[PDB]
């Protein structure tokens, strides 16, 4: 006879890390609502993760982000248009310069949705890290407007929560947007509100200091008469409540019995 | 020593068909633009296939699809409720039917894109086959006008073509579209013309046709102040233009020398 229950030839199954769906869906979401994904670099300048939006030096706003500082001699840190840029080194501490950065390669209007890792300096416990990942959003052109921004997220919770699923909208404050913003999400099966994200309309000085970048490029000025709406949006907590993952600190664990654990997912 | 060039342990490597390539970029495609992709029976009502799409019996306008007659008992043929339909069975001779059918599962607003098998009595040559593929599209709901139909298609024509691309819209005539028209995309590497597809604004006996299957269901009338437009466009054809296909005849044809060259593509 021939056994045919018998274990066969145990081949190699792989799958994906729990980050890489949650950022998938999330892009699959945004996609469908005509954002485009591109990425930035890790390592950024502080004219690009602070200057360009409008977060200055000694200024009681950086306090936000708890930044690493690099050192390191002859490294070509590339800009936007592949110029090698100067600038004192650091990690980023959100993906929000990689918005600076697509306005100067790129001319209005158009959708972005941007992931990318992000780092802080911060203590690693449970529902912290001091690595994780965001999603950026960029919407930018004539005539957008902060129903707009409303309408996105109402369109996000809508498609990662279901119906029975309602937004919430709060000012607050950052400094590379006004009317600034957090959101939060109604999630069902909880019966919680879910903080989110921040957002807002892109703001002015923004607009302003890419263009001023352009200039020196000797490119044209190219957001003088459009508006915009960007939003910034934490994944790993999206994660957690998504699989249903305790704690944080096992994203990076490398943990097989963890990682195992999501295969099926899709 | 270990000669290590010596070829590895040759494991399988999977490909994709060139039609899945195909379907899915057109998929793609439109999924950025807030289609969602769903499908339909390949086995017809002379009633979804037909009827209900204005065509009707012993009408000049059938001869446009020579189809496939089939007989056979005991065959549940369900239609959009999972209701069991009756009808004179045949082959969908175009995917058109899907439109139909959606319409009356579900309300506007919304954007549908439906790819399918679909069939003909024709003769198999280079150029032309008795079975191929068609993708639909359907966007239906209050103030939806013909320029969203030029929309779309010149949206197609950016994305499968590149910026040098350009549409052409002529008047021609499908029952269940008026205004209707057949659309030409235009090629830069080729310096050609690209029939495309045909398309249009939902015809008002359509809309009709599904809000009175509608009642017969028990459902409520959808469709009476709403607009739409619908696509079909053949998939092929495309296909044969990307990859640079010589002959039809081989996606259906099991040659693996053919198939196996298209594991790369993406
Ligand atoms: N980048 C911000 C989030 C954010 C706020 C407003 C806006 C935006 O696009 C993004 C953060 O690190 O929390
Ligand atoms: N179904 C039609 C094509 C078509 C025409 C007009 C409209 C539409 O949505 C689709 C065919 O078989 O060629």
């Amino acid at each position: 006879r021939v056994d045919v229950s018998l274990p066969g030839a145990s081949l190699f199954s792989g799958g994906l890390h729990p980050i890489t769906l949650m950022e998938r869906e999330l892009v699959e979401i945004f996609r469908a609502l005509g954002y485009q994904a591109v990425e930035g670099p890790e390592v950024e300048s502080e004219f690009f993760n602070f200057d360009a939006l409008n977060i200055p030096e000694h200024h009681p706003a950086r306090d936000m982000w708890d930044t690493f500082w690099l050192t390191g001699e002859g490294f070509r840190l590339e800009g936007p248009l592949g110029e090698e840029v100067e600038g004192r080194l650091l990690l980023r501490t959100h993906t929000s310069p990689m918005q600076v950065r697509y306005m100067v390669a790129h001319t209005p209007p158009f959708r972005i949705v941007v992931p990318g890792r992000v780092f802080r300096f911060e203590q690693t416990d449970a529902t912290h890290e001091a690595v994780f990942h965001q999603l950026e959003g960029l919407v930018v052109g004539e005539g957008i407007a902060m129903a707009h921004l409303k309408g996105a997220i109402y369109e996000l919770a809508q498609a990662l929560f279901g119906p029975d699923s309602k937004v919430r909208f709060q000012p607050v404050y950052f400094p590379f947007v006004e009317p600034g913003a957090q959101f939060a999400v109604w999630w069902p099966e909880g019966g919680k509100w879910l903080e989110l994200g921040g957002a807002g309309m892109v703001h002015p000085k923004v607009f302003q200091a890419v263009d001023a970048y352009r200039e020196r490029l000797g490119l044209p000025p190219a957001y003088r008469g459009v508006t915009g709406f960007a939003f910034g949006l934490g994944v790993e907590r999206l994660a957690m409540l998504r699989y249903g993952i305790p704690d944080i600190r096992y994203f990076f664990g490398g943990r097989l019995k963890f990682l195992e654990q999501f295969k099926g997912v899709l």
